């Protein structure tokens, strides 16, 4: 086909290891997510990928799983965007919370509803939330408008805020003909496969991407694709 | 005042520092990566923040950005590599060591190139075993055919970087923006002599340390306000 683009979701963080909900708090990858981004390169090294851009969020656990695998097939020289657009789903006051807490705090009814909702936020990540200044006061998002800062997010929201950085910045490089390599978070991923697809609503909320593992797709000249996505790495993975 | 901190890598794989590492794409050693925990361990122990992050496009200085970025919790700002930044281009004598390059062109032409601001050492030819691994390599494929060196002296080397320095950093600096330059030791050197109007022997003479943060304090001309420091203990 015209281009390949190759889509890769960061694996374990510290805090899935807890089952707390992280969104826009910034946790790092555990050692397990860490070698997960490490195999994810090897096969990418193995099946002798080649970029020329590279995109990403502004948290460090999708940044060093692109460092990673950049280490692993030699192509650390490469360009790279960071975007907050890139970010995960911001689970406003849920953020911080594990399991446990949220369902002692909301209720089975509630957490079911949030769940399968596509466009009912989590409640707002308010001012004395304890991480409220750890987030919503943390420089890197400095730039943003106040409508840009989110307080929480549904889905449709993430995906909403996602799809202008694919049309503006990505689209535009993958035309002029680079190779392009996007290192980010389930639902970031899950805004840009619903559009590339035309997925419904429900579709995109029952996809779950597998993390650490190449997602390749061969795309025509209008970046339709032209074969269901593929997951590279040795038969059995 | 404005305040910007420039970073030289440290040891890099195979003794290659002491063998004319050049534009070959040598990583760190494990030795050199520690100097680069240790240096951004220095800079945060510091409180640094910056905004913007430039570096060349070769690996032992990119990681060494990536350990510092890490050590100071900014991993995420922005990041931008240039073939601008790279190492002095040591031409022929890429690889060798002093003992070779003594024996392969005498100890009198080795003084002279040593001394000399603007002799380049001979260049990288076919035979050479880097020629392809270099030339041919994708990074430098829209270079132009004058661009790309075989060989560069001193003064070819910050002829090379400094364009870089004012098309594109100085003008960071100039709207407040924290700037950090992870690179190399002759491109650093060309960013030195223009800050501080350095003599071309001065200059030859100056040897910056590795793995050290480099910090100045300009003026709105960008001119130093007072020497260079360094941070640690
Ligand atoms: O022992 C049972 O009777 C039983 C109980 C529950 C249950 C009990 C109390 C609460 Cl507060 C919430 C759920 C769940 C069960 N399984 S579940 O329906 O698939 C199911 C699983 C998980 C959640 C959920 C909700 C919010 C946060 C995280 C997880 C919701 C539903 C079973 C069961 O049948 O084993
Ligand atoms: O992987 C997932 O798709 C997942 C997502 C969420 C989540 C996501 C976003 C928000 Cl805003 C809030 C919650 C939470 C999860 N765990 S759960 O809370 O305990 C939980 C368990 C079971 C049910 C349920 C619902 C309806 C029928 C039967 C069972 C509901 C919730 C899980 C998960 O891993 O199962
Ligand atoms: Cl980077």
């Amino acid at each position: 086909a015209a281009y390949k683009l190759v889509l890769i979701r960061h694996g374990e963080s510290a805090w899935n290891l807890e089952n707390r909900f992280s969104g826009w708090y910034d946790a790092d990858l555990s050692p397990a997510g860490h070698e997960e981004a490490k195999r994810g390169g090897q096969a990418l090294r193995d099946a002798g990928y080649e970029f020329d851009i590279c995109f990403t969020s502004v948290q460090k656990r999708a940044i060093r799983t692109l460092w990673t695998v950049l280490d692993a097939i030699d192509q650390m020289w490469l360009p790279v965007v960071r975007t907050w657009r890139l970010n995960e789903r911001h689970y406003g006051g849920l953020t911080g919370l594990n399991k446990a807490e949220t369902a002692a705090k909301h209720g089975e009814a509630q957490v079911k509803i949030w769940r399968r909702s596509y466009d009912v936020p989590p409640p707002p990540m308010e001012p004395d939330h304890p991480f409220y200044s750890n987030i919503s006061k943390d420089r890197r998002y400095a730039d943003l408008t106040e409508d840009q800062l989110p307080s929480c997010e549904s889905l449709k929201d993430t995906i909403a805020r996602a799809l202008p950085f694919w049309n503006e910045e990505i689209v535009p490089q993958i035309k002029e003909g680079k190779r392009v390599l996007i290192a980010a978070h389930g639902n970031s991923l899950r805004g840009i496969v619903k559009h590339l697809e035309g997925l419904s609503e429900e579709a995109i909320m029952e996809l779950n991407l597998p993390t650490g593992i190449p997602i390749v797709y061969e795309l025509d000249k209008n970046l339709k694709p032209i074969k269901p996505m593929q997951f590279l790495g040795d038969e059995e993975t």
